[PDB]
C-alpha cells in the first residue's frame, strides 16, 4: 500500500550514523568500539539506501507533495535531513572505500548549497515566512547542513573549504537563533511540533565536533566555550523534557539523536585531549542510553505497525 | 515595622563586592590598593549578610510575595543576584579562608544554574513572557550569573569548568541582546525601569573581566574585542543618561554599579598587559567616580528615610 | 539649478575608494596593480570632494532637508557614508601624504563615533524607530563606521584602538543581523529600498579585511570563518538578483560596492597567506567585474542626465 515517506525519518538514519561517527572516533582510545561503530554504521547506511529509495518513489509518484513540502516556509527545513545524511553516510563508508565516500560527500554538499541558495535565500522575500514559522526545523538548512560539510570535507583533506563552511554554520546559529528563543518565549509551540525542540541541542555540539574534525582535535578555548553553552542547552531542554512529552512519547523524538549524537562524537575529542574527562565520560554514556532508548520505543512501534504513514 | 525586602537591593552589595575585586587585582602594581579592596570587601560583605537575612525573613513571612516574583516572567531576574552576590563575597573571602570562600562560591553555582535551569528554561513553554517582557533585567540569570560562575570557579583552580560556564554566559547573551535592543528600539521603555538600562553595561565588561580571570590575565584580542563593544555602549549609555533619569535620580541607579565595578576590573588586566595604559586609568577612575557618586547618594537617601520600602 | 545632493551618492567613492585599496595591497605581488590602485584612488578621491562640496552646499541652502534625514529612523544611517568615504580617501591619501591622510582618518573617526553616539542610541528611546525602520542601511552608522575606523587607525599604527573598534564593529553586526534577517523573511522590503539588499554582502567582508588590516594580513581560523559565512551571503544574494532588480535595474545598486571591494581586498590577503588562492582569484576577478558594470552603468546614466535629483 503505497504512501508518500514523510521527510522526516531521514532523522533516524541521521542519528545513527552521527553515533556510528562518535564510536569510531574512540577506535584508538579502545579497540572494541571499532565493531560497535561498525555496526551502527551499517544499520545506519541500510536505513538510509531504504529511504532514499522510498523518498525516489516519492518524487516520482507524489510530486506534488514534495513540491507542497518545498515551498512551505516551514517544512521545507526536513528536505536538508536528505544531503545532510547523504554525507553522514559517505563519512562512514570512508573506512571502507574513499572513492565512493568521497562522491556522497560532494553530492550532499552541493546538494545542500544549492538547496539553501534556492530557499533559505527565497525567504528574504518577505511575505511567505510569517513569525508562526520560527521553528528549530530551520536549524537544519541553515546551520546543521553547513557544518556536515565542513566536517566531511575535512574528512576528504580539504580543511580549508572546510574552514568556510564551518564559518556560514556557525555565524548563521547566531544569526538565527536569537529571535528563535524569542519567538518561543512569547508562542507556545503547538504539540505536534514539539519534539522539534530537540533540534534546539544539536547547535553547539555539532558545531564542536565539525570543529574539532577540522582542527586536528585540538580542544581550546572556542570548543570549551562551545560545549558550556552546549550543557546549558541541554539541562534547558531535560528541565522542558515533560512539557516536550506533554501530549505522549513519539517517534519525533528522534529530533534529539543529531545533538546527542554529537554530544557523545565531541566527548571523545574532549577526553582524547585530556580535558574534563569525567564530563566526557558522562556526556558519551548519557547520549548512548537516550539514542538507545530511541531505538527501543523505535522497534517497539514497528512491532506494532506504527511505523510509516 | 517589618517591610519584604525588594530584591533589587541586592545590587548594591554586588556593584561594592565586584570593585572590592578590582582593587585587589591592583595590589601587585600598587601595594595601598590592598587597604582600599579591604574596605569595600568587608562593606560588601555586612550588606549582603544583612541582606540573606533579610530575604530570609522574606521567606518567612512574605512567602507569597517571593512565589510571584518568582513566576514573573520579568520580576523573577532579580532573584539571580542574590546567587551572584554570594560567589563574589566568596570570591572575597577567599583572600582570608579559603574554605568558606570555596563553600559559598558553590552555593551560589548550584543555585544560579538550578535557578536558570528551572525559570529561564521554562520562558520556552510560551505564551507568558510577553514582548513587554523583553527587559534588561534579563541578562541577570541569563548572562552574568554564568560569568560569575566562571571567574569563581576560575579562582578555585577550576579553569576548564571555568570555561563552560564562560561560554554558556557568552553565547546567551549574543544570543539575548539583539532582540532586548530592537525592543528598545521599537518599545520606550517606562521611567520606572530606566535605571535597568544600567545593566546593558554590564555584559561585555563582566565577559572580558571574567575571560582575563580563567585566562591568566593574557590580553588578547578577544579581550580588546570585547573591550571595544564595552565602550561602544558605555558611550551609549552617557548620551542616554537624561533619559534615563528623565523622572529624576533614584536608587535603581546601583544597576550601572556592575558594569562600572566590572570596567574597573578589567582595566587593571589591560594595564597590567601593558595594553591601553591610558585608556585603562581613565576606565578606572571613571568607574570609581560614578560608583562613589552612588554611595554618596545612597547615605544621603539614609540619611532621611528614604532606603527601605 | 540647485538641488539637495541625495546623501546615498557617497557610496560612488566609497566603493570606488574601497576598490584602490585592494588594489594597492596587490601591488607586491604583482607590481602593475600600482597604477591601476592609483587611478581608482584620484578618481574616487575626486569624486568625494565633489560631493563633500555638494553636502557643504546642502548644509548651507537646504539645512532642514538634512535635519529631517538626521532625524528619521531610517535615513540617518546614509549620514555615515561622510565619515566612511572621509576615512577611506585618508588611506588612499597615505600613500603620498601621511600628514594629511591622519587628519581625515580622525576626523572620520570621531565624526563618525559622535554620529552613532548621538543617534544610534538615540534609537533605543523607543517609540520613532518602528519595525519598518529595520533595514539594511542601518548596517553603515553601526558596523561599516568602526570597521573602516579600525583599518585606518591600524594603518596610522594604532593596532589596539584598532581592534576597540573592530570589535564595536563586529559585535554590534551579530547583534543587529538577527532581527534583520527575520524582518526581511516576514516583511517585503518595498523595490525602492530593495538595492539595499547589497548592504547585505558588506558585514563579512568588510570585517575579515579590518580584521586582516590589523593582524598584519594573518590568515588565520577567525579570517576563514568570515569568508565562509560571507560567500554565504553572497550566493544568497546572487540567487536574489532578479527580486531586487525586479522594478528595473538603478543607481542604488552601488550599494553592492562596499562588500563587493571588500571581497577584493580579503581576497588579495587570502592569496598572499596561501589561503584558497583559485578562491582568491574568482573573488577578486568576479568583485572587479560587478563594479566594472557599475561604472559603466554610470557612465551611461550620466551621458543622459539621469545622475543627480
Ligand atoms: C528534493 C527537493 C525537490 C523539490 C522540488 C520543487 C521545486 C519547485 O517546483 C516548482 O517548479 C516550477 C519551476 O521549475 C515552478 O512552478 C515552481 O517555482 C515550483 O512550483
Ligand atoms: C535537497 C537536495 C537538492 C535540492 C534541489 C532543489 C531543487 C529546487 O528547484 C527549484 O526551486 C526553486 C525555488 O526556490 C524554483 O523556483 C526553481 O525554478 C526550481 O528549479
Ligand atoms: C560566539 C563565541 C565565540 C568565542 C571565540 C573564542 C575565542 C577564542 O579564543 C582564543 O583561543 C585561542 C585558543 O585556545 C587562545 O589562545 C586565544 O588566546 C583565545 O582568545
Ligand atoms: C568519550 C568518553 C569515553 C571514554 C571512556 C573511558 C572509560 C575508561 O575509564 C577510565 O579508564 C582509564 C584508563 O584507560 C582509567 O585511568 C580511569 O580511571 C577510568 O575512569
Ligand atoms: C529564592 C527563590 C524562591 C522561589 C520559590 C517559588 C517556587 C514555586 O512556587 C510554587 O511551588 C509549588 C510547587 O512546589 C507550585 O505551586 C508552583 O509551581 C509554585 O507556585
Ligand atoms: C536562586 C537560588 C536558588 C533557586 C531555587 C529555586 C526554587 C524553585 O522551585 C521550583 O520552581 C519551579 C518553577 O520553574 C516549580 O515548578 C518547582 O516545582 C519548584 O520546586
Ligand atoms: C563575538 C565575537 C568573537 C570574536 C573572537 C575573536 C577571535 C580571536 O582571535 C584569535 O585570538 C588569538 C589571540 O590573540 C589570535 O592569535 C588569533 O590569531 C585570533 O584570531
Ligand atoms: C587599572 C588602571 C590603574 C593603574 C593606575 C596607574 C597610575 C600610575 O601612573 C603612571 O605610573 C607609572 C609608573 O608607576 C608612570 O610611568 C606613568 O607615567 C604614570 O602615568
Ligand atoms: C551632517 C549631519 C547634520 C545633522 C544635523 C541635525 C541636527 C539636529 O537638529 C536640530 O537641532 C536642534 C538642537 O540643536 C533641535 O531642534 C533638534 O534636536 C534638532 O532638530
Ligand atoms: C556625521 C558626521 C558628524 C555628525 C554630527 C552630528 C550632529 C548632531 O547634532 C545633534 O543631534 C542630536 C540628536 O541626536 C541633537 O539632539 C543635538 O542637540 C544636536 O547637537
Ligand atoms: C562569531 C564567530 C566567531 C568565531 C571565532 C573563532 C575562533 C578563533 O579560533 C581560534 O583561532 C586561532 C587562530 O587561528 C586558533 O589557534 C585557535 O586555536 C582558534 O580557536
Ligand atoms: C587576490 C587575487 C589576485 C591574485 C591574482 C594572481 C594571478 C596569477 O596566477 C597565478 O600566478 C602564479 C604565479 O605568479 C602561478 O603559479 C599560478 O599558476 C597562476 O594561477
Amino acid at each position: 500500500k503505497p504512501f508518500p515517506l514523510p521527510t522526516g525519518y531521514f532523522g533516524i538514519p541521521l542519528g545513527l550514523a552521527a553515533l556510528s561517527l562518535a564510536w569510531f572516533h574512540l577506535e584508538n582510545l579502545f579497540p572494541a568500539a571499532r565493531m560497535v561503530s561498525d555496526v551502527l554504521g551499517i544499520v545506519a547506511s541500510a536505513v538510509w539506501i531504504l529511504f532514499i529509495l522510498m523518498y525516489a518513489y516519492k518524487l516520482r509518484y507524489y510530486f506534488e507533495e514534495v513540491r507542497a513540502e518545498y515551498h512551505s516556509p516551514v517544512r521545507f527545513s526536513f528536505i536538508a535531513l536528505i544531503p545532510i545524511t547523504t554525507m553522514l553516510v559517505g563519512d562512514i563508508l570512508y573506512r571502507w572505500n574513499p572513492l565512493i565516500a568521497e562522491v556522497l560527500i560532494w553530492i550532499g554538499t552541493i546538494g545542500q548549497l544549492l538547496f539553501s541558495t534556492l530557499r533559505v535565500s527565497e525567504l528574504w522575500q518577505g511575505g511567505v515566512f510569517e513569525q508562526k514559522s520560527t521553528h528549530p526545523s530551520f536549524y537544519l538548512p541553515a546551520v546543521a547542513a553547513n557544518f556536515t560539510s565542513a566536517s566531511s570535507l575535512a574528512l576528504l583533506g580539504y580543511h580549508d573549504l572546510g574552514y568556510l563552511f564551518f564559518g556560514a554554520g556557525m555565524i548563521a546559529w547566531i544569526i538565527f537563533e536569537p529571535v528563535l528563543l524569542q519567538h518561543l518565549r512569547i508562542s507556545s509551540l503547538e504539540p505536534q511540533f514539539r519534539a522539534t525542540m530537540g533540534i534546539v541541542l544539536a547547535p553547539a555540539f555539532v558545531c564542536v565536533s565539525a570543529y574539532l574534525s577540522i582542527n586536528h582535535g585540538e580542544v581550546d578555548t572556542l570548543a570549551k566555550i562551545l560545549w558550556g553553552y552546549g550543557f546549558l542547552q541541554l539541562f534547558f531542554l531535560l528541565r522542558l523534557f515533560p512539557w516536550i512529552v506533554e501530549k505522549g512519547l513519539n517517534i519525533g523524538l528522534w529530533a534529539f539523536s543529531f545533538g546527542l549524537a554529537s554530544m557523545a562524537n565531541s566527548a571523545t575529542a574532549f577526553y582524547h585531549g585530556n580535558v574534563l574527562q569525567g564530563v566526557s565520560i558522562f556526556a558519551f554514556v548519557f547520549s548512548n542510553v537516550m539514542i538507545g532508548l530511541l531505538v527501543l520505543m523505535t522497534i517497539y512501534k514497528l512491532t506494532k505497525g506504527q511505523f510509516f504513514l
